[PDB]
């Protein structure tokens, strides 16, 4: 009585569906539904009895073509897209999803397909592919920048599978380790080179990043080939799948070199004038002491410190670069060569003495002549200084000797008292040569022997 | 052995299809393609025997509910939207083509349908201008992560276009000259610092990085505040598209002039202090005249020897 429901879906549908016939030859459509033939174009007769690949053009991709007749000989099922033509010629995209009807024994019988006119995800890939691209190669360029900023300036890279341990070490961090361009590293490796003193602290923080919270070290290393390394190392864990902590690690020697000596630098300041401030300590606590004169004491510091401040301008011919006896032997006895012309006498080599001796020199000279010309042989009319110095040896090191003698002065009695001269000689000029200081007060003159190891703090 | 291209073809396809049977009570559902089991997520067993009806839900504007039950009545087609919900629970556009089926009289044998959801097609346009956008963030992620190293491994790194002559200046490289945390850098703010006896030298090499060839280059600058700065610039030419000129800058005025650094402040620092405690002895000076000042003339001067050295601790 009443039709095949089946056909009515097929007829009815406004997909685009065909039927075809594998045992009539050459697989023709036997079926064609109306949406198949609003979508192509042609009429109804024009599809019938004829196979699919009359669609087909000039443009239509011939490797897609290959693709479905394999598997219409294979009798399995095939989706694909593929160009067609409309009967107008107006190309489309033709989305084909095939399948084989197989009857109850098991061989093949009829094709059927459903069409779709995916020509709208034609402008999908033209879009999608042509942003994707130039966006792939706006990375591509930031790429490069990096890469370059990690040629130069030297960046280290590391990671760490927090869980397994496994590590990664970028070029430039291998570069910066004494590491192999290739070899496995693993904490292991690196904390063989941290030296011993700084090993806790690298153990402590790596056993540290679980928190993922980016800590920061410092470390120094030993390199494989004897070098020492200041290491900065900054980390961050980022959690997820497997946790990784990712690390920069930048070479800082060239700075921690240069920091910790431009404090040497400031270092010695501090330590040159807690000396020669308190060297004054010295000149102020004798000179305007309870003196029963106070007006005359100052006419005696304010030529103290005229002398004192003649040590430091030796200084200048040379980089405090010491000086020359042979020039501190002029320096200080100079003014007394005004009144005393040629009747002082310096006999040795020329020579160097550090630049914390040279201060004790120029004022033992001034002092000890100032004593010449009170008590001593610079007191009288014919009296003269003898100053004889030379680099000699006796327990078989080559040590230094100096002589201070005094001749035709008057005759040298025993001093009452042991002023501020005979203790600026035993105890701030034995304590800058570590010298074995000598005086007699010999009838004849005045006796004073020096004996000095060569220790370059005093002989450079 | 003989089944029907037909009732396969259906089988088949992707389209959801719908045979109902008008000649049984409540018109139920005698036919579903797995394609439609598929758009609603329903079992076999719970489609068949069934009315369409059951998936419709409360978000059914019922005017529509009524017009497919006038055609169903009338035996017309018809092709509707209507809000269904799937076996989930999902609020979903369905729509509705509905054609009858006249046996070989006229008279309604059949109903079939051909459903098509218009939420999965109608957000495939919105599904993937959602993928246009996720590699619009993975190009600007790796911007990003250029500046973050540059940060955190504080580098002074600067970016000069070679045709336009447009610069970008890190944070570093913005604290190394003399320069504002956002000012406009251009080869200009760069030139005005140089030294008169080193311009040359920067100009010779600045357009001899046209040939992608890295030059090294120490120059003294003379900062906005007086400060004067050796810096070593390292620099390159990226030719892609528009030449990127991509260089880097470090601070070396130390490296440099450390001979005379230690030299020059010795220098000065006895210069003036020989100088500076030649004159504060000479107040020792201007206290001695009467007796027993070695009892108040050192209280009128101890207080300015410690006056200094903890003017420095
Ligand atoms: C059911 C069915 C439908 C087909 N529909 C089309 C079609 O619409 N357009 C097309 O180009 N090819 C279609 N084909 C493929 C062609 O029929 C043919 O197999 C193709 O051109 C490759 O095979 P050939 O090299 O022997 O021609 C269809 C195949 C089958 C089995
Ligand atoms: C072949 C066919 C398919 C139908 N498919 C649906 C459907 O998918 N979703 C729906 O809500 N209604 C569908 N209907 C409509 C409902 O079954 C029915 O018309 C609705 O309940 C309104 O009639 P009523 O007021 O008697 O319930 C379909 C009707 C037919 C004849
Ligand atoms: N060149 C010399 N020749 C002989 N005797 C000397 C001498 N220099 C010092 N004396 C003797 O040693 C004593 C103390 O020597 P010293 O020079 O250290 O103190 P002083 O009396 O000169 C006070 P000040 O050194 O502060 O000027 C003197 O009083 C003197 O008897
Ligand atoms: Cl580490
Ligand atoms: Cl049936
Ligand atoms: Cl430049
Ligand atoms: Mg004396």
């Amino acid at each position: 009585q009443a039709t095949d429901p089946f056909r009515a879906a097929v007829e009815f549908t406004l997909m685009p569906m065909l039927i075809t016939n594998p045992h009539l030859p050459d697989n023709p459509i036997v079926f064609a539904n109306p949406a198949f033939l609003k979508l192509t174009g042609y009429e109804a007769d024009e599809v019938m009895g004829r196979n699919c690949r009359f669609l087909q053009g000039h443009g239509t991709d011939p490797a897609h073509v290959r693709a479905i007749k394999s598997a219409i000989a294979a009798e399995k099922p095939i989706d694909i897209d593929i160009i067609n033509y409309k009967k107008s010629g107006e190309a489309f995209w033709n989305r084909l999803h095939i399948s084989p009807v197989h009857n109850a024994n098991g061989r093949l019988q009829h094709f059927v397909s459903s069409q779709l006119d995916v020509t709208l995800e034609l402008s999908r890939l033209v879009e999608l592919e042509k942003e994707r691209k130039t966006l792939s190669i706006e990375t591509a360029r930031s790429k490069d920048q990096l890469d370059y900023i990690v040629e130069v300036a030297n960046i280290g890279f590391w990671t760490r599978e927090f869980y397994s341990g496994k590590m990664t070490c970028s070029a430039e961090c291998r570069r910066i380790y004494g590491f192999t361009p290739d070899e496995p590293v693993h904490f292991d490796t690196i904390l063989d080179l941290v030296v011993l003193e700084d090993r806790m602290t690298v153990v402590q923080k790596a056993h540290q990043a679980v928190t993922g919270e980016p800590y920061s070290i410092e470390y120094r290393i030993v390199t494989r080939l004897g070098e020492t390394r200041w290491l900065e190392t900054r980390a961050k864990a980022l959690t997820g799948e497997n946790p990784l902590v990712l690390g920069i690690v930048q070479d800082v020697t060239e700075r921690k070199k240069a920091e910790a000596n431009k404090a040497l630098v400031s270092r010695e300041i501090a330590h040159r004038f807690k000396n020669s401030m308190a060297m004054v300590q010295s000149i102020a606590n004798q000179t305007l002491r309870n003196t029963y004169d106070p007006e005359q004491a100052n006419r005696l510091f304010s030529e103290r410190l005229r002398a004192l401040s003649q040590a430091h301008d030796m200084l200048l011919k040379e980089n405090w670069a010491g000086a020359t006896i042979q020039q501190i032997c002029a320096t200080a006895l100079a003014p007394f060569n005004s009144t005393f012309a040629n009747r002082i006498h310096m006999s040795g080599p020329h020579l160097l003495v550090s630049d914390r001796v040279t201060v004790a020199l120029s004022l033992a000279f001034y002092e000890l002549a100032t004593n010449a010309v009170k008590y001593g042989a610079l007191s009288n009319e014919k009296g003269v200084i003898n100053i004889t110095w030379a680099i000699m040896e006796d327990k078989g090191e080559k040590k230094f000797h100096m002589r201070w003698a005094e001749s035709r002065g008057p005759e040298v009695m025993q001093p009452a008292r042991r002023g501020f001269g005979q203790r600026l000689l035993h105890s701030v000029l034995a304590e800058e040569l570590k010298a074995k200081c000598d005086v007699e007060f010999a009838a004849s003159g005045l006796l004073i022997d020096v004996l000095a190891p060569i220790t370059p703090e005093v002989f450079p």
